[PDB]
């Protein structure tokens, strides 16, 4: 492993990357102390996915985005990196019970080892947490945190009522979008970076959230949990149809009759979640989305270019290019 | 069908008096209406379910008279107070439904029999982000209030169905957690009600330690109405802790009584119980149980310790007010 790498990410310089290592590392320290806090009936279950890995894919973004402005290591960068990072560990616990899944981080989720009703409150415990904590960072952070929330969940439920291709867009924007983009945004105000670099990594950020959750639709199909630390097919199994399923149930072929049987509705069959994985891994639905994700790639690179020659703007651009290739 | 307002169902006093009150109460529920038909199309059946089919708005009354104790009871921001406290209460609504598999909510279908836990899991999660973006407008002290009061509400909840290896008494870890899971929220209604009508520190704590209490009352009240009322009257189905095994108090006191009866409703009681007639049987012996005598005795003593505590507020209407809303906590069907 690379003394450049950081979660994943080669930032291209070991001084740079120590840095950044050292900023994220403070992020873990702060989320292990506010856990850490809570009463002894809540410790075990809040400690369960914190404990078990998950990249820091947001903290990372928060701590490059910080790297723009002049104070990269401001205690309230930080700050910044715990809530988000609190909060998308809080939607884990909600979203594995709403998902059935099993298996989280390649551990049992907090579902299968606590129950959903342990789980629910874990997820609702940690949204508290974030709340506390973002107080910190003053009015206008409080209001972006509850907005982004409030989006997040819009599109967790526009996902729930939900084949469209324009709402699924919409639902990736909302669910995934949001949250980077408030890591971007406050990343930015809490380095002291320019109300112009503020705006455009929360436009960054946007789009890269919108490009992680496709990669991740396609990590369901094209990942075994080996590498994803989840089960392949639960958007199978579950009923969700994302990109990479919508393009290829738009397909006509000798297979797509089957797979069209197969994925309308709820899998509860593994042997069925299988068959429907080798259907869409071969379909050229795949490679369709695959170039969606291209595209938005693209549209990042397009915003971060205008970010100043500094080491953040590289890191950045190596962030977008993991986001797309990443298996987990 | 299912329980009136508590504004309905109490003697607020003079009409003078009633007038203010119940103007207090409909503007807390003018700004959560409004609160929450702003929210994204793909909310908004979700999100008016429970609002629209009824409850009791005992927490905006809680907040109001509270607020009356205050030279500015009619405040903006007492409204604003109220209506965070209420969207947080409606917030645990959505998901003790879906953790307790209740099917009815305020005489309605539960969010999650209509949607399924899914839609009722976001509708929950979504009240906490207008809860959070309503509180921000009282400032950071309120904002802390808050995010404290709702983990200490969870807190409970999770002791509640964690249960404990602690060297506890039963009605002892019992009392521990209905003060969490319901005392904290009622006691942030008297904190926030004295705070933003401009009530004194020590009455603003008062209210606090006033909310509490009745929090506990009210809980206990409702651990009975659990096993004592129909659905008529409480609109939700009677005997859900029973169905999922949650030990209340008149259950802890009726399970250390001797004989024959204790024995069958302990067998009863051995888990959740599926059977609706097992249900029924365990109500009939907890309505007849001695222990549901002793419970009654402990909401007595509770109801007595608010007397005590309101008591101590200054001789206003707004106390006697409360009075009447802590005999409505303990004399309730639903
Ligand atoms: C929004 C999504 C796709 C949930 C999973 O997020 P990650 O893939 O970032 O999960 P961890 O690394 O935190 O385990
Ligand atoms: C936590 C969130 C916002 C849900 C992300 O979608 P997924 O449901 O596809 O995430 P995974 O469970 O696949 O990680
Ligand atoms: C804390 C408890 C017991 C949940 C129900 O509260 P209420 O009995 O006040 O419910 P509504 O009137 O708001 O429906
Ligand atoms: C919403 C909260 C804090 C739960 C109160 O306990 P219960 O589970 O007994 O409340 P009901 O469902 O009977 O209203
Ligand atoms: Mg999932
Ligand atoms: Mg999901
Ligand atoms: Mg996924
Ligand atoms: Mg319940
Ligand atoms: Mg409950
Ligand atoms: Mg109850």
């Amino acid at each position: 492993t690379p003394a450049t790498v950081v979660a994943g990410v080669d930032l291209g310089d070991a001084v740079f990357a120590a840095a950044v290592r050292a900023g994220v590392a403070r992020v873990e320290q702060l989320m292990d102390t506010e856990l850490r806090q809570a009463d002894e009936v809540m410790s075990d279950s809040l400690l369960h996915l914190f404990n078990a890995g998950g990249k820091r894919f947001r903290p990372l973004f928060t701590v490059l985005s910080a790297q723009i402005g002049p104070q990269p290591d401001a205690a309230a960068v930080t700050v910044a990196g715990a809530v988000i990072e609190m909060i998308h560990l809080a939607t884990l616990y909600h979203d594995d019970v709403m998902d059935e899944a099993q298996v989280r981080r390649g551990a049992p989720s907090a579902n299968a080892q606590w129950g959903n009703n342990v789980a629910i409150l874990a997820g609702d415990y940690l949204l508290a947490t974030a709340s506390r904590l973002v107080a910190r960072l003053g009015p206008e952070a409080v209001r972006i945190i509850a907005d982004t929330f409030a989006q997040l969940v819009t599109g967790q439920m526009r996902e729930t009522r939900g084949d469209s291709i324009e709402q699924y867009l919409k639902v990736v924007q909302e669910k995934t979008g949001s949250l980077i983009g408030a890591a971007g945004r406050l990343g930015g105000m809490f380095s002291g970076a320019t109300d112009e670099q503020v705006e455009r990594l929360s436009r960054l950020g946007g789009v890269v959230g919108t490009a992680f959750q496709i990669a991740d639709d396609i990590i369901d199909i094209d990942s075994e949990s080996d590498e994803s630390g989840k089960l392949p097919g639960t958007d199978v199994r579950e009923g969700v149809h994302t990109l990479p399923m919508l393009y290829a149930l738009r397909e006509s072929g000798p297979d797509c009759a089957r797979l069209r049987a197969l994925l309308n509705g709820p899998v509860d069959d593994d042997a069925e979640v299988r068959e429907a994985l080798t259907l869409l891994r071969a379909s050229p639905g795949m490679a369709r989305a695959k170039d969606v994700l291209a595209q938005y790639a693209a549209q990042a690179r397009h915003e971060l270019a205008l970010l100043p020659d500094v080491p953040g703007r590289r890191a950045l651009a190596a962030l977008v290019d993991y986001t797309v290739s990443r298996h987990g």
